[PDB]
């Protein structure tokens, strides 16, 4: 594939807002998309508070790393609130989700592998 | 189990001291033992410590953490602050420093064919 590399202030990519069925109160910047990724993709996630990530399963993983803030992780059995500085591996098929329970905007890195899109 | 939820501090670092690296140390967060595809690592980076360049056939992706990051390009260099994002081409010539007085970190993701 191409060469060089690419060096980035996040805040630079417009945070997009995301609005399913599941997901409320969020919002996205892809970092390292599908046009660039070789093998997986990096986001940067915003939860406004109040915001909610409905609990879901997908046949990928997640590997996440807290930026900012006190995320609730809703788990299959019940939740459990992380902050800044922790790391949350979520195998495939696993239940998962997250919630903003404060006042002020969550910020979380959340890679994929690219089958799973961006 | 299907989830894990840790502070990334409390992971064992590594120091790191060589011929291409010194200063450093390494905490693998998501290593090969639960990686379907790619490794989380943090790396703390001393003042003075040095990841000397290198290339390799995967890719990096990068996130800066805390501090003023110098990467190391083919020619010349780059330095770089927390809430940057580093992108490097699989094969591309990189390598980085700390010219400051306090601890850089960096989140580094790569694919698992490039270890942990
Ligand atoms: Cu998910
Ligand atoms: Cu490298």
């Amino acid at each position: 594939g191409p060469s060089g590399m690419i060096l980035k202030r996040a805040y630079d990519v417009t945070p997009q807002k995301i609005s399913t069925d599941k997901v409320r109160g969020v919002r996205k910047r892809v970092l390292i998309g599908l046009k660039d990724a070789p093998n997986f993709v990096m986001r940067l996630f915003t939860v406004e508070p109040g915001g909610l990530i409905d609990r879901a399963s997908h046949p990928w993983e997640h590997e996440i790393f807290v930026l900012k803030g006190k995320l609730t992780v809703l788990k299959e059995q019940g939740e459990e609130t992380v902050e800044e500085g922790f790391y949350i591996f979520v195998e495939p098929n696993e239940i998962h989700g997250f919630r903003n329970d404060t006042d002020s905007e969550v910020e979380f890195l959340c890679l994929i592998p690219k089958e799973g899109g961006e």
